[PDB]
């Protein structure tokens, strides 16, 4: 019993993380087998950050331009090249804490752990979704960028994403470990914003199965409702549209709580058209989206990994 | 920018967890150095769990009963003694990964981590505070036993929590690392109960805090309060009252923001008499009282651990 915002162990990620400076600027950096990847604005100066050409950046540079300590061991950078918005330099050493890992680029609405470092030390661990503006909601600090997030799926880490920058709203962006960025932003210090966000539907829903999987039913009602009618209502309160591929998602959810998929969601549309009166579900007074069916399953059945 | 509920890093403490299995039972042990710290209620049977003598009980076991497994690897089990509720097993192999460490018992309002295990296998890590009823609000299922919480100050994890047990409730309640449960409880299934619960008002005051820190100031106002007064209104509400030591504590967080404590408190009252008003703060809508002071300030500067 009870439900938590979980994150997965995060020893094989601090084995891989490392500090990288060049010139005066220094960030986080993931060291997998003889790769170090980080962000491609490490090359920027205080004056590079406006406009950059990176491509022209970064031909002016040698390997000894760049400082890659891993504890307090010096790493020999003994190649370099960019992907995207990340930078790969090859250095002399394997990592030889490597995990079997997998390089993923996420959906909207899929959640990750966050570990949040600051000069190459790892500082905490946290349960993340995108959203669907492709922003997450992190907690990010000057020197966070180059932190990971991650899914661990068995034995293998699957990197999602990399930090880069924090936009006026105080929600952040990056990118996948290939150097794209989630959503329409770019590494460059000129204006930008997150643009509207949504609820994340399916996951709200998988979240009041979770409730009902651990006691709580008082949410719950005799009404049913259809895919159309639930979105329409849906659309009214800036929730995500469900689709059939949602329900089929639930399905698993749906049939060890015996309450179908449909009824579910008339459930929701009576607390989003009539609110909570006061009351809280699993600890919570606001309709929660930040897990998937997937995690609600992994919690309350006891998943592990090795 | 951002603040959530954020974990340490577990990887110092996944290198110590181990399956402990003994008859019929089996739960997660901690190995550090030569010796594995378990329940001590693993040498109970289905029909010991009534009211047992585990001296008794023990006396009657073999070294040779207990299998102890560190991954594919087999521990040797060379001794074993009780202390309190927990059962130390000395093996003939010093863990190599054991990080420095300490044993601590917690103060109710402390928060800690938790890595939940099974079957020796680490399945996720979420941030606990210890009730001030002696009971944790976490997330355990069958075989989660022996799973630990813990914090970390630079490189020293300070191990201060075991678990044992679920309350009807569906909290949960465990022991320091020396088998000494907090709290009224004991290791047998005969009726218990939690105990009246009430809110850690220290660690309101801190959150608060850190939303001011983070950009909200939504709900401050001109008002001040003396802690008498402040003492009355929130033992109406069921909130722990505040000492002279509670108020020293937020002193560097009062020095800041620049929002003396006791108008801070002014705002917790208001806050309490009229509700949020369809408000949030830090994302949430009810009064969050799981991060301490010295959490906030972890997180609002970004304290790392190595
Ligand atoms: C890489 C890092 O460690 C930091 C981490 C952020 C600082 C605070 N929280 C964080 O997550 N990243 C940066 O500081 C980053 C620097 C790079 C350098 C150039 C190429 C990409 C950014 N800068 C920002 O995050 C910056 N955001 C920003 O400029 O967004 C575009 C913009 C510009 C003007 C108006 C609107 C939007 C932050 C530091 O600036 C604000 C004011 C948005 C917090
Ligand atoms: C060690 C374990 O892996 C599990 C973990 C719990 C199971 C579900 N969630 C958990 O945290 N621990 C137990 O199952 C534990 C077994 C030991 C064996 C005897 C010595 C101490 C307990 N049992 C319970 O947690 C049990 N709680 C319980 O008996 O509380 C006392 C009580 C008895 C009767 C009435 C009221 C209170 C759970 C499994 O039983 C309830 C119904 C309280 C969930």
């Amino acid at each position: 019993s009870g439900f938590r915002k979980m994150a997965f162990p995060s020893g094989k990620v601090e084995g891989c993380m490392v500090q990288v400076t060049c010139g005066t600027t220094t960030l986080n950096g993931l060291w997998l087998d003889d790769v170090v990847y980080c962000p491609r604005h490490v090359i920027c100066t205080s004056e590079d950050m406006l406009n950059p050409n990176y491509e022209d950046l970064l031909i002016r540079k040698s390997n000894h331009n760049f400082l890659v300590q891993a504890g307090n061991v010096q790493l020999r950078v003994i190649g370099h090249s960019m992907q995207n918005c990340v930078l790969k330099l090859k250095v002399d050493t394997a990592n030889p804490k490597t995990p079997k890992y997998k390089f993923v680029r996420i959906q909207p609405g899929q959640t990750f752990s966050v570990l949040a470092c600051y000069n190459g030390s790892p500082s905490g661990v946290y349960q993340c979704a995108m959203r669907p503006n492709f922003t997450i909601k992190g907690s990010f600090l000057n020197g966070s960028c180059g932190s990971v997030g991650f899914n661990i799926d068995y034995d293998c880490v699957s990197f999602c994403y990399m930090h880069h920058m924090e936009l006026p709203t105080g929600v952040h962006a990056g990118t996948d470990l290939e150097g794209n960025f989630y959503g329409p932003f770019v590494d460059r210090q000129t204006a930008q914003a997150a643009g509207t966000d949504t609820t994340i539907t399916v996951n709200v829903l998988a979240w009041l199965y979770a409730a009902v999987i651990n006691g709580d039913r008082w949410f719950l009602n005799r009404f049913t409702t259809t895919l159309n009618d639930f979105n329409l209502v849906a659309m009214k309160y800036n929730y995500e549209p469900l689709t059939q591929d949602h329900v089929d998602i639930l399905g698993p959810l749906s049939a060890q709580t015996g309450i179908a998929v449909l009824d579910m969601c008339a459930s929701l549309k009576e607390l989003l058209q009539n609110g909570m009166n006061g009351r809280t579900i699993l600890g919570s007074a606001l309709l929660e989206d930040e897990f998937t069916p997937f995690d609600v399953v992994r919690q309350c059945s006891g998943v592990t990994f090795q």
